[PDB]
């Protein structure tokens, strides 16, 4: 499905059993989700960098589905003003920049 | 073209007569560029807003070159961690997200 950008690219993803919204942010290396409780282990990682660093929880192979696109990928879990799907995951679903 | 996303969508624009490095940021509403002595009139528009706001100069309908695509569009000028090409300037260039 082609998504014009006249509006903020916010699609729905299915994670940890729950349903949430997420912006297809390409200027994002990583994927950060608003506090959740994914099982499995994780590691603590720091992101941001401007204004200090924000620490979150790194998870791996955390299954995730995007617009029906079942996929697997690293999901940083912590405090973000809006759930965001970075390139790390966009590259796993086939998403490309086209013009 | 078809810009995959394993790397960061950095493309060579051509604003103000010079040549630059800009990141195609879908999650980005507007386009802000670190200093470019831009002619004509502008006006104060605060962007960002976390940890406080930030003032950049808004010059409307500004000509810009993006990968051989010539267009016109609002481009805010000021202190920005990187040169970003937001949705406003991606729509005008007919750029889309696909998967
Ligand atoms: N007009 C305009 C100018 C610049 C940027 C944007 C758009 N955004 C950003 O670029 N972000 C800040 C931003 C902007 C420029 C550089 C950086 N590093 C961050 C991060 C994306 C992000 C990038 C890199 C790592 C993690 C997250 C945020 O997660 C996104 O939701 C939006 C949300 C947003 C933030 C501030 C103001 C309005 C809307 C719009």
């Amino acid at each position: 499905p082609q998504i014009t950008l006249w509006q903020r690219p916010i699609v729905t993803i299915k994670i940890g059993g729950q349903l949430k919204e997420a912006l297809l942010n390409t200027g994002a290396d990583d994927t950060v989700l608003e506090e959740v409780n994914l099982p499995g282990r994780w590691k603590p990682k720091l992101i941001g960098g401007i204004g200090g660093f924000v620490k979150v929880r790194q998870y791996d192979q955390v299954p995730i589905e995007i617009c029906g696109h079942k996929v697997i990928g690293t999901v940083l879990v912590g405090p973000t003003p809006a759930n965001v799907i970075g390139r790390n995951l966009m590259t796993q679903i086939g998403c490309t920049l086209n013009f």
